[PDB]
């Protein structure tokens, strides 16, 4: 698709069986979901923005569909005060801005 | 243009007679830039990102230029870890995102 800037870009992703919104942001890094169950290893990391760090678990080799499009990525998950998909993740699928 | 996200989308964008690096980040709101001068008076604003709240200085209808689009609108200067190009200005320069 191409998705217009005028609103917040909002996606359905599905991700671990549950069904979330997030955001797509170019600005991050790193994929970043609030608080949920995620299998397999995982490691603390803190990772900062406007107003400073927080602590989240990362998990790597996690299964994500965004659009119709699978990929596949680390995701940290914590107390982040919204659901961002990162650039880790919108390289997958292939994602670009363009004017 | 048509930037990938393999890299962070830094560009160069020019304020007040000045270049400086940005990040054109989709998950943005808003255009918040590093400590510097700008003319005319300010307003009060909170931002909130990942790590919370910080304080900075609304400035409206500032002319700049971002990979050579002109845009003018408004910029906030604050404590931020990046100059960021935020949404409003982002759709001044006619960006969207593709895949
Ligand atoms: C360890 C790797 C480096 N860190 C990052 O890449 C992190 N990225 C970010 O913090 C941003 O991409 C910002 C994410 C987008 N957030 C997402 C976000 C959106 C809303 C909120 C929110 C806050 C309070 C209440 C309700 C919602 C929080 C985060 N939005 C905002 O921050 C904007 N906020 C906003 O538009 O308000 C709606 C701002 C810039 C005006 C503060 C911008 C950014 C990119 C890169 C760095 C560091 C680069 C050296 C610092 C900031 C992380 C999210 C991956
Ligand atoms: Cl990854
Ligand atoms: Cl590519
Ligand atoms: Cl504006």
């Amino acid at each position: 698709p191409q998705i217009t800037l005028w609103q917040r870009p909002l996606v359905t992703i599905k991700i671990g069986g549950q069904l979330k919104e997030a955001l797509l942001d170019t600005g991050a890094d790193d994929t970043v979901l609030e608080e949920m169950s995620l299998p397999g290893r995982w490691k603390p990391k803190m990772i900062g923005g406007i107003g400073g760090f927080i602590k989240v678990r990362q998990y790597d080799q996690i299964p994500i569909e965004i659009c119709g499009h699978k990929a596949i990525g680390t995701v940290l998950v914590g107390p982040t005060p919204t659901n961002v998909i990162g650039r880790n993740l919108l390289t997958q699928i292939g994602c670009t801005l363009n004017f």
